[PDB]
């Protein structure tokens, strides 16, 4: 069993994001998303799947998808934004399974990433633990 | 644009279900959720979309997914119990959207439903406001 | 360190009732309340301290106070309801520790407790795990 | 009936704040905290009463109280830190109403506020909005 629990920070009072989607794909027996002790835990049973998480802020008219999961036994993560509407984190959670763009992402393993949108903000995911069954990431809004 | 608001009534003190997935279909520019003194909020931006809400009971073994949606500017309601490791809220929601057993429930647009699982217990789904733009619901866990 | 770990049960669809305070008694260096997995945790260094939570059913003019502890190394707990406008759970946390009637009950160490409001309706806990360091709870809404 | 509405923004990702108590007091006949699209609302019967929400950094070993109000009409706040185990909110928010380091606090109407612990964080709130029943303020991390 994998947990993945991350920590939301929002470094600057422009804007505000919340959350507003949570979504778990299908493989590896699925998985479940938790809020423990004001963290989101993705909770898997083993490698091969993953989850995202959708913020948006309505003040601003931003927002993006963040996932997180386990390929071959390493975690990886992806941030996408300048979403249309239709791209919700229930899409955006599939094309890491079959978009070869998102494919490559999910394969590329990474321990950090890090994407900005067209109006200047950038968005980080920084895991803090990258090894072993629980693992602990930063998900850092600029 | 359509709220939802969704109250959750868990009856039974044998096991316990807790919520581990929200999902937002991509029709009528999305929607989002939102959790609003102490209820489930979904907000979509026209008719012809819908969103999933997972409860999982690991105690029992038990899950549902309830989804919640407007369809030809009527709402409407379903709910699958007996779920697979695959069925996450992901899966169902989409179903919804394609596959003719669930088009079907879709296009009842149903003021109320209800199911029971293998293990007896049932859940429904009992709108309290079915007209206009901000509509409400409970949820009722057996 | 003990934990107590509160499942809510609403049993009924009429009346809404919604968490709106948690308090920490200052004894035994305090403690904290966190939400885990659609749980309420009441975490305690030790033995001689309690948390308090408060829950209002605005549709209803409802309310009650439910406070959950350790005295002497065993769990106790209480209900409050009937509440004045001026009883917090800020309020009633604190009065286990120097009104008569408050400590006694704290004193009785139960294992379970339930009382009505004017209203007719009956509130409960009922601790299922009444023994160790990881105590678990269940709030009864009748 | 007054509500402040507070965003909180944690800045740096160098431990991690969680919330772990929210508190009314018990004036002006109380008041509810309540968790709105993301924000922390806390509403109030009228002026003269207020709450407040203890946040700590386990990681760390920091933590504070912040605390929002309306004292004679106007909207007023404070921070406390380098907190003993003894000073929950519970005894925090309660020292504005007799103790006079405190009492001087509120009865200073402040718009905004900033304090440092031991180890040089910051925490700041800034109210957004000043006027009216409906108060805005930016809870920040640093």
């Amino acid at each position: 069993t994998y947990t993945i629990s991350i920590r939301v920070y929002q470094t600057t009072p422009k804007g505000f994001f919340r959350p507003v989607e949570r979504t778990n794909w299908k493989y590896a027996n699925g998985g479940t998303w938790d809020e423990v002790r004001g963290e989101y835990v993705l909770t898997m049973g083993g490698s091969g799947t993953s989850g995202s998480l959708r913020f948006v802020s309505s003040d601003t008219d931003e927002s993006f998808v963040a996932t997180f999961g386990v390929h071959n036994y390493k975690r990886w993560c992806d941030i996408v934004t300048n979403l249309t509407n239709e791209q919700t984190a229930l899409v955006i959670n599939q094309e890491y399974y079959g978009v070869p763009i998102r494919d490559q992402a999910r394969e590329n393993q990474l321990t950090s990433y890090n994407v900005a949108n067209a109006k200047g903000r950038r968005f980080a995911i920084e895991y803090t633990v990258t090894e072993g069954d629980n693992l602990k990431a930063n998900l850092i809004i600029g």
